């Protein structure tokens, strides 16, 4: 399999829309990631438009796109370190200094996206990739949308994301602000990094694990595996009411966020 001067050597991933392949240029040996999409045309039009805007060290770089009939090829920066998902040990997590470093980088990427009026809407460890120097890069803009245009905020109403990562207001409100939704998903990623376990299948009324958290039953898993300092931050992020939820400027003032750590 090939595209112009690129050979598609290895399947890096498969999902909701197509497949991601390792593309090696036959001449130069440059290795990039290629997203292959069958057909949706209005969806990829929006996606390419968002991808062309992205210019930040913690966000995946877009190189260009090629169309071969009904097949779209999206050329992007390769993340040679793979996914954050594969750095999380099930039921353990990872060393707290590594989690803190990845969390600072995630915040840097999210601040950038929010600053250009883009919401990711599917922040999770499978979408958080690592470069050669273990730097976090926010990937996959297939669900990404404009929430601010001409300095005017637009409320969202679409159901999207991944249930264990979604904010409770998506399930309970007709319309909601984009930024607290991405902040909430970052809090679930932090939980996964520190405990190697997700706290609930979804933050709904019927979910006992979610009710346990709202009742402050932190003697339960995954919370009992987390140190008091990052746990205090999680208590400010995983707040049911999005208007009461901590914002990224205040996360940057948090005690754990600013706590010196080393393995
Ligand atoms: C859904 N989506 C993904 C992307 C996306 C955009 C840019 C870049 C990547 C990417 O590098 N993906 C990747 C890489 C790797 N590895 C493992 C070995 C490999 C090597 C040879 C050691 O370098 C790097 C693993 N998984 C993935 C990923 F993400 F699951 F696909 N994916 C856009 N939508």
């Amino acid at each position: 399999p090939f595209v112009e001067d690129w050979d598609l050597v290895q399947t890096l991933g498969e999902g909701a829309y197509g497949e991601v392949q390792l593309a090696v240029n036959r001449v130069t040996e440059e290795a990039v990631a290629v997203k292959i999409v069958d057909m949706c045309p209005e969806n990829i039009k929006k996606e390419i438009c968002i991808l062309k805007m992205l210019n930040h060290e913690n966000v995946i770089k877009f190189y260009g796109h090629r169309r071969e009939g009904n097949i779209q090829y999206l050329f992007m920066e390769l993340a040679s370190g793979g996914s954050l998902f594969d750095r999380i040990e099930p039921d353990i997590g990872m060393p707290e200094p590594d989690a803190q470093r990845f969390f600072h980088q995630l915040m840097a990427g999210v601040v950038y996206l929010h600053g250009i009026g883009i919401t990711h809407r599917d922040i999770k460890p499978h979408n958080l990739l690592l470069d050669e120097r273990d730097n976090l890069k926010i990937a996959d803009y297939s669900l990404a949308t404009v929430f601010r245009y001409n300095n005017r905020e637009r409320l969202l109403n679409k159901m999207c994301g991944t249930l264990p990562y979604v904010a409770p207001e998506l399930l309970k409100r007709r319309e909601f602000h984009a930024e607290p939704v991405d902040v909430w998903s970052c809090g679930i990623v932090l939980t996964a990094m520190l405990a190697g376990e997700l706290p609930w299948d979804q933050p709904s009324d019927s979910c006992q694990e979610y009710s346990d958290w709202k009742e402050k039953k932190t003697y339960l898993n995954p919370w009992k595996k987390i140190d008091s300092a990052p746990l205090a931050l999680l208590h400010k992020i995983l707040v049911e009411n999005p208007s009461a939820r901590i914002t990224i400027p205040d996360i940057k003032k948090d005690r754990w966020y600013n706590k010196p750590l080393k393995k």
